[PDB]
């Protein structure tokens, strides 16, 4: 395990814990009122809000121009050495990007793309091809990972893994409407911090699954 | 910022988010009942419990013998390059340990000692000496960081920093009885996972502050 893989793993887990806190910050609202509709000091709520709001402010502070294509190649290289090669997964990069630049938080985008690809690899069986597609259109960077999914591979103890065991287990769980697997929180947070969006498709039988990442170019 | 510093920073923040979840998992018990003593679906509680319990099981799985003294020297070297040198803080190592070994989770202990020293550095003014004392006694590893504290340095925007801004701010807050500054959660978690203990002393005026870490040798 390289230092880079361990760093990316810890970042992923960090953002997943933020995601869990934000869900908690949200979901306790309704069953509380049902008890109180029969006829939680907000200060506890606010000190979790302060944590998530701090992370929110962290994700907006570092924007600087960088070359998109070396970032894509670094992503492929890092995931290949971290997990794809030892899982027998072929990584493919499809992009026309050569000299294009983006004014962005390069390190956070790097973490987001790493996780976008690593998640697909974790959910792939030996011999599967995971493809990272990436391009720009007007004001938007678009990165999509597409692959034929074997979601049982996420929790297979005979296979090497990089992501946390409980995160991998949680990712096989049926998703509530509009909600991501917790472990993808970093992709969602970084996308939305760049005035973008993140979409986790379902695990599709007989068809490719997709993760779709978008980020504004000049934010 | 080296890869090692960024990895340690993300680990620190990860464990701090676990700590916040565990506090939330605990503290909502009492104000809820005061509402219900006038005359929160546990499933939401349990899915945070599963997260913390997973981390708990992770911290018990990797024990292997390693040399204690190179771990101490690596700690000093990493914090020197990550923060102490650029803050004008002198680091001192006081230990009789030479060849002693410990059957432990070397990477987690390394993160814990890094944070033990880095926290003291963050809470030091230029020219202060931060001392790491370390020894073994019977079944126990004991590591203590002692220093003359300037807690205002934690939040001084003119000084370089490694730890998260909101974590540094939270650490200046008055501590409830028996509770640590959230940012030290990694030290506490790793100590207790090694059948040990962690003690954060107060910020002492005219006297040294201490952080005391203990871990069982052969767990």
């Amino acid at each position: 395990v390289t230092e880079r893989t361990a760093r990316r793993s810890a970042e992923t887990a960090l953002f997943m814990r933020d995601h869990v806190l934000s869900l908690v910050s949200h979901d306790l609202r309704s069953p509380l009122n049902a008890i109180h509709s029969w006829a939680q000091q907000v200060k506890l709520l606010e000190s979790i809000v302060d944590t998530t709001r701090a992370e929110t402010k962290a994700l907006a502070l570092k924007r600087a121009p960088f070359a998109l294509r070396p970032l894509l190649d670094e992503t492929i290289g890092d995931v290949r050495e971290g997990l794809a090669a030892r899982r027998g997964i072929v990584l493919a990069l499809n992009t026309p990007l050569a000299a294009q630049q983006m004014d962005g938080d390069r390190e956070r985008l790097a973490a987001a793309l790493w996780l976008l690809v690593t998640f697909a690899v974790e959910a792939s069986a030996s011999g599967t091809t995971v493809t990272l597609d990436a391009d720009v259109d007007t004001a938007t960077l678009r990165a999509t990972v597409s692959w034929q999914a074997t979601p049982a591979a996420l929790t297979d103890p005979a296979l090497p893994h990089v992501l946390e065991n409980f995160a991998r287990a949680q990712a096989t769980h049926p998703r509530e409407a509009g909600r991501i697997s917790w472990v993808l929180a970093l992709c969602k947070r970084v996308a939305e911090a760049h005035d973008g969006a993140f979409e986790q498709g379902e695990f599709a039988d007989g068809q490719s699954s997709t993760l779709k990442f978008r980020a504004s170019l000049a934010g």
